[PDB]
């Protein structure tokens, strides 16, 4: 019964919507802007370094709240596309794949050809099969871009922010669905 | 050899070629519509029910004969996607998913852009992970709507029919290309 | 550091840097015609056979170097798309799946659309599931037309030597972005 599911949605949504200084305190230290689109798994945090680098941060917030998170640093001109894991109870990172890309479109457009372009591109050797020295200067490289405790720190509570937010519009959409 | 292919491909199509009342009762009942689609794997049943709701059901032949079926219930106006998972033995059901289109299109258009725009969207919590009241209702309400050990066996018979189907005009194709 | 990476990178260039005649006997042998794609993780050989039909083979180095590999085999008239695993040990192949399709175009076709409409149609019976005298004789066809050890070794060597291509030109892009 319709009204069954709508009583149960409505008492979950009072419930549901009874750190956000922390989010503000890291992300204005990097200079970052949050990039929040309320309905969408993904969420994307990017910030322009001392040096002239852009770096972006992707996460997919319904698969934390090891995840996949893609790190994409620019300098039109090329990008490399860092697609990193990240132990969710640790809050530490591991190099799967570094991909240098043409610009940061051909890293980042959402489009079917787009997707289908990435996909059959060369996206490195498994990064355990890299010289030690090489996979230690491009962690350190990372380090010093801002992949660190912090960021996955921020990562796993926003994460667990934004989820709970999705879940509140989800039941808020169930509940016009059976009203 | 083409030759030695092609007799037994034709000896494979004469023993192949060589209950229907049972469909039509089961989908009488309900008063559907069988959407059948010769050489593709999905097989689409849909009604409208008594309160004036649309009811899609969904279901890979090929994968049948757990499987995914997908129930699609819409009132243009928002649709409810349920995503399931079917015990091929025992004829139950579980809920993996629901998710809130806004519209009967959002929900089911095959475009490569619409696929991706599902992809992308909040999918709500593991449904394990909801109030189980909110379980139980939602389990009901599929019930009340025909998500039964009735419809379980349609789709285990129906999957065995139209395979086999397909496996003949399979057959016959090959046949065209070894002569 | 960005020159701490740049070091290592010139480093592993200059050593990677630093048998064809195997590969042309093959190919000759056979007559086929190696369409090369750098860049790319995708190979693929293509001849026409004494009796008129046009056989492609189609491998991905990144994941040689069980390995998927794809005969299309033709006579805008009608293809059957072979789907075979390679035992990268063995050199010793299995069909996992015989798909007739109405043109070569449909068959490989690498547009969003191509690849929906591949996932959709049906694609025959798992293999194992074929009468016995129906599997051997589709793989004693393959057999005939030159689907064998020869090839095997040919796609294990190939992809050895376009992977360390591409691993170079990868260590070059990163070289370039690093600078």
């Amino acid at each position: 019964e319709t009204q069954r599911v709508g009583d149960i949605l409505q008492s979950e949504l009072k419930i549901e919507k009874e750190s956000l200084d922390s989010f503000n305190d890291f992300l204005n230290k990097y200079k970052f802007s949050l990039v929040e689109t309320p309905g969408k798994n993904e969420a994307e945090i990017v910030r322009r370094t001392e040096s002239g680098e852009t770096v972006h941060v992707f996460f997919d917030v319904a698969q934390i709240a090891f995840a996949n998170v893609n790190v994409v640093i620019s300098k039109s001109e090329p990008a490399v596309s860092f697609e990193l894991l990240m132990n969710l109870q640790e809050g530490s990172f591991y190099v799967d794949s570094a991909t240098p890309y043409p610009s940061v479109d051909a890293a980042l457009n959402q489009s079917a050809e787009a997707e289908i372009t990435r996909e059959l591109v060369y996206h490195g050797p498994p990064f355990s099969n890299l010289d030690e020295e090489l996979q230690e200067s491009l962690e350190a490289y990372l380090e010093s871009r801002g992949v660190n405790e912090e960021l996955a720190s921020f990562i796993s509570a926003y994460s667990e922010f934004k989820e709970n937010n999705e879940y509140i519009s989800w039941l808020e959409k169930m509940k016009k669905f059976f009203h």
